[PDB]
């Protein structure tokens, strides 16, 4: 299936980013009418769809855990189709995947989801199985969906392998993507999201998704919360308003090219992660990999589909 | 939309029906490979489907909670096609519907479902309303899987309800539907359906799903089973050997005629209660009702998927 390349003690044949959340089931609209179409999606999944695609020479992996029915070994087939190492997914039995539904309407999308008692949920319960996947990656890549389908004890524990990975050198990634309706409280959530702040070298914060629940007053205010909390490089995500960014105290500004003929906005910040990550390895300049981020992003938002081949 | 005829204080111009539990989103594989089309089924809703074919003339109801999103109103939107009255729906806000999905696997159908957070577990959360469904209905009708989805409470009312039906002069049937995984635990579920058994006038009982689970030696014992909880008239299903029944102390057995072609046995349970009830309000015998309800449910079984188009 998927080449793992080869290694010895020191080095590794290939970069090795993880990606660790929760992959969706997802049914889409197809052709034939009242019909869907099975695929498989999630924030975390997506980013790192698209990263496979940037650079397939690379080994990216997700980290994850899902059931032994047959959707779930679905779920396990796309990901190596897809050139994602999926060696390390826990599975739970007794347990099958979560799923989005997506309906189309006269030209509108709307969706549904169903993940209260996913696999995924219980994806932080094998420590040392989380420390495993980590170990050897370069960049360890999470979300605040990853944060928010954990319980307490799972955060914690999803939390303290981040920062032992962290000290032993990987490059902790962090996509806050706060999405209330998955948790059970506001202060939890704010709180949560910023101990993932606190583990993460690399945090990629959305202005309009985040500005009302910390009362960030503009894109510089998003940039120095995360920066308190030790992040090292912030990219502030804004729409389609120039993206800012702070690294060791020193700000900038990216501008964002308009996009025209937006046909659906879903992944694009997934999207734009996998941009800037994928140009981070190759040892690009911040200010370089967001200007790659951006764009990716745009011809994302011009395709429809979490998945858009660009 | 659906004709509900008319109304006196006495009598309604149809003879009415309701049936209560969920409802869920079913997507099945279509022409496509990868693809999947979207329809509704559920045990009492399959149920209610095949009676509303049976008797179109009749009003046969559906109570349930569904949410306020796009799938919930297709839900809505398919019951009013298919004949069936969704007036008493309610409406949970923020919430949306169970579903399932059927994949193949070497050929091979394999379920996956989705139903912890359904609307529908909302069902019993407002008495009166289950009461003014229930009011003026010839038959209600509720299964194990009504039961297993609500939480003690709503047990209670439910329970409440079908016995303060019965009470004035309502019919209460029973398909005790056992399905383990929907519930905390086999003492509880075991314990709940008996409950159920207890209010019901007649119970539809199938021995290859319960047998193991209540000890039953012999499908005349799970017949005995009901009986012992006041169930009048007790119809044992058991796949294609002959239907036992008991009633009023007196047993009997129907035989069931060979299917040509087994085909997909989906709903062969639920379109047999269905045609087992049609011919019960018709005011037929038992064992007339019985040949008619094995009848039914032959053609369903030689025929595919959950809802089967029988002339
Ligand atoms: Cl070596
Ligand atoms: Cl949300
Ligand atoms: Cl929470
Ligand atoms: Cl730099
Ligand atoms: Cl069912
Ligand atoms: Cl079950």
């Amino acid at each position: 299936g998927v080449d793992l390349g080869t290694e010895n003690l020191y080095f590794q044949s290939m970069m090795h980013i993880l990606s660790i959340g929760e992959c969706m089931a997802e049914l889409a609209p197809a052709d034939l009418p009242g019909t869907y179409r099975l695929g498989f999606a999630g924030d975390t999944f997506n980013t790192a769809w698209y990263l496979a695609r940037l650079r397939p020479e690379s080994r990216i992996s997700y980290f994850s855990a899902i059931g032994d029915d047959a959707l779930s070994q679905q779920m396990r087939a796309a990901m190596s189709a897809a050139g994602i190492d999926g060696g390390g997914l826990r599975v739970i039995p007794g347990r099958t995947v979560g799923l989005y539904l997506i309906t189309l309407e006269q030209g509108e999308r709307s969706f549904a989801y169903w993940r209260g008692q996913s696999a995924a949920r219980e994806l932080a319960g094998d420590a040392d199985a989380l420390a495993a996947a980590m170990a050897r990656a370069d960049v360890v890549y999470f979300s605040g969906i990853t944060l928010a389908i954990l319980d307490q004890c799972g955060r914690a524990t999803l939390l303290r392998a981040l920062a032992q990975a962290r000290a032993t050198g990987r490059t902790i990634a962090f996509d806050p993507n706060l999405r209330p309706r998955l948790w059970a409280g506001t202060g939890e959530m704010t709180e949560t999201i910023m101990q993932g702040a606190a583990v993460s070298d690399i945090a990629l914060p959305s202005f309009e998704d985040e500005a009302a629940w910390f009362g960030d007053a503009g894109p510089d205010a998003t940039a120095d919360r995360y920066a308190r909390a030790g992040v090292r490089s912030v990219v502030v995500k804004n729409g389609p308003h120039a993206v800012h960014f702070l690294q060791d105290g020193r700000r900038g500004r990216v501008p964002v090219p308009p996009v025209a003929q937006v046909v659906d906005t879903t992944a694009a910040g997934d999207s734009f992660n996998a941009g800037l990550l994928d140009s981070v390895l190759a040892g690009q300049p911040l200010e370089t990999a967001i200007a790659a981020a951006a764009a990716l992003a745009g011809q994302v938002v011009q395709g429809k589909g979490a998945l858009v081949e660009v």
